[PDB]
């Protein structure tokens, strides 16, 4: 029961990102061209907290912004993979870490005006580094460790620029306080 | 001092959204094709709160997701427009409302892996409807009014799916409590 009717869907690019340009007939009966990254597609974001109340984060180059951003480890959910499995896999690839319990947090659409992608945040407990990272060609980042108090001070000061990381931290906060880690 | 060198930048689309495919030489010295929405580009998001402690929100169709989402009014910052002016303009266009003070909240990148866009959140005080909305062709939404207690209950329950709206609410919360509106 979509309010907009498909006239024609054109694929603008298939790789490395799929992008479409769709001609639709809108609620006004007129035509409009809408450009977007089609679904279904998802990514998992994971805040890895150690038993010492610290977080394992990454400082990662994000080319579209030209900046290195402080982020929680994250990555695309592969075909047939569950969000939790992608979270654990990306945590191992980007930080070389494993964790015990993963508490799922509220999923969200980072930019629904342009992409169908759903981001799945998780709070990983008893995180620990166990192996060297295995980064993809295209991934330029370094992992670091910060006390949770410092990470949340950065959040309060408005210094966390990556939206997904900021939101994951806000959703994780009550759990961290409940568990006695913050 | 970018870690990646431009080999060639190709424009994939110019309108309604500008998209590029850039061939770069990475930190490994190898080539990679990176697809993204180039900057500089920005949008403003504004949580409009009334003197009665209610919020003026929108339920808007977001085609890439196929869903109607509960969001704060928001829109692109036009050429030569300041983020605050875009916030006031979009608030008037989408909800037919005006406000007094606008408190700027921490800016953020909704999806730095794909777009350079910076989102600028604001908390607008003494919001009030004064005129009919003036929606663009392509904008399918309705405005509504909800008590702040209900909006924040939805946030806590993980029911706010739009990331930018969720983050704006989290950043606005301390200000609302300070001002006595929550
Ligand atoms: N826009 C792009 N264009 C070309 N190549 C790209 C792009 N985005 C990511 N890559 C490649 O993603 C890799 C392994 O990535 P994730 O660790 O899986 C990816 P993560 O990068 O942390 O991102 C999460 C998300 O933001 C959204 O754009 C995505 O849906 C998403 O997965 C890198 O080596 C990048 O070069
Ligand atoms: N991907 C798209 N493809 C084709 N047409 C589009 C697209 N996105 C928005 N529009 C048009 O934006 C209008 C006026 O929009 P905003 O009220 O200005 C826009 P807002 O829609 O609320 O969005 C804020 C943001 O999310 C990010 O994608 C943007 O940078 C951004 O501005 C609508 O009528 C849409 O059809
Ligand atoms: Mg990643
Ligand atoms: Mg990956
Ligand atoms: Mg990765
Ligand atoms: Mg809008
Ligand atoms: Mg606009
Ligand atoms: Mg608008």
């Amino acid at each position: 029961m979509s309010p907009w009717e498909r006239i024609l869907l054109e694929e603008i690019l298939s790789e490395p990102v799929r992008l479409v340009k769709e001609r639709v007939r809108t609620h006004t009966g007129r035509e409009l061209t809408y450009v977007y990254r089609p679904g279904p597609v998802a990514a998992s974001f994971v805040l890895p907290v150690t038993e010492r109340g610290t977080a394992l984060l990454v400082r990662q180059y994000r080319h579209p912004t030209g900046k290195f951003l402080l982020e929680v480890p994250a990555g695309k959910v592969d075909e047939g993979e569950t969000p939790e499995a992608a979270a654990r896999r990306e945590l191992r690839e980007e930080v070389g870490a494993e964790a015990e319990t993963l508490i799922p947090l509220p999923s969200f659409h980072p930019q629904p005006s342009f992409t169908a992608v759903v981001f799945h945040p998780f709070l990983a407990l008893k995180a620990r580094v166990v192996t060297p990272p295995t980064l993809e060609e295209g991934e330029l980042l370094e992992s670091l460790e910060l006390p949770l108090t410092e990470v949340y001070a950065l959040l309060a000061k408005g210094e966390i620029q990556d939206a997904s990381t900021a939101l994951t931290l806000f959703y994780a906060e009550p759990h961290l306080k409940r568990l006695g880690l913050l």
